[PDB]
């Protein structure tokens, strides 16, 4: 698809089998969604933002669909105050911006 | 142009006759630039990301050039990590996102 950009980018995601709202963002490096449950061991991050940082939980090798595309990797659980995609999982799926 | 987002998309304006270096970010709302003087008008406000809220000036009607492109929008000025260029910019050079 082409999204443009007079609203939010937001788009519907699927992992560990339960549909989410998240918001494609290209000024993100990783992909952090609001607190969930998700399977094997994780790591710990530190990720700053415009408030400072916050701690979140690092899973690996996770599958998780974007509008559709289907991608597996890197997704951090923390207390976000809005699901991110992030350049990760953006480039998954062949995102680009274009101007 | 199409921008890859294998690296962050980091972009140079042009704005209150400086030349600074920008990310466009797509999940930012609005534009937030580090400590800078701009004139005219402007209000206080408070924007959220991971982390928390910062104070910013609101300065409205600023005229931006990113890309060799001309646009006029909202500005906000604070003590933010890095200068974002969010939607509200970035809807008037025509910036989409692709995939
Ligand atoms: C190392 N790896 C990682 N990975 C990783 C992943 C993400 C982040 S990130 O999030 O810090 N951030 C980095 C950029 C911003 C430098 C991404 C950026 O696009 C955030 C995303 C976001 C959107 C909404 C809320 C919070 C954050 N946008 C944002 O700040 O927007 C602000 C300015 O405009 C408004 O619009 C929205 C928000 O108000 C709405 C609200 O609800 N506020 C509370 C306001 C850092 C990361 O580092
Ligand atoms: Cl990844
Ligand atoms: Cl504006
Ligand atoms: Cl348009």
């Amino acid at each position: 698809p082409q999204i443009t950009l007079w609203q939010r980018p937001l788009v519907t995601i699927k992992i560990g089998g339960q549909l989410k709202e998240a918001l494609l963002d290209t000024g993100a490096d990783d992909t952090v969604l609001e607190e969930m449950s998700l399977p094997g061991r994780w790591k710990p991050k530190m990720i700053g933002g415009i408030g400072g940082f916050i701690k979140v939980r690092q899973y690996d090798q996770i599958p998780i669909e974007i509008c559709g595309h289907k991608a597996i990797g890197t997704v951090l659980v923390g207390p976000t105050p809005t699901n991110v995609i992030g350049r990760n999982l953006l480039t998954q799926i062949g995102c680009t911006l274009n101007f």
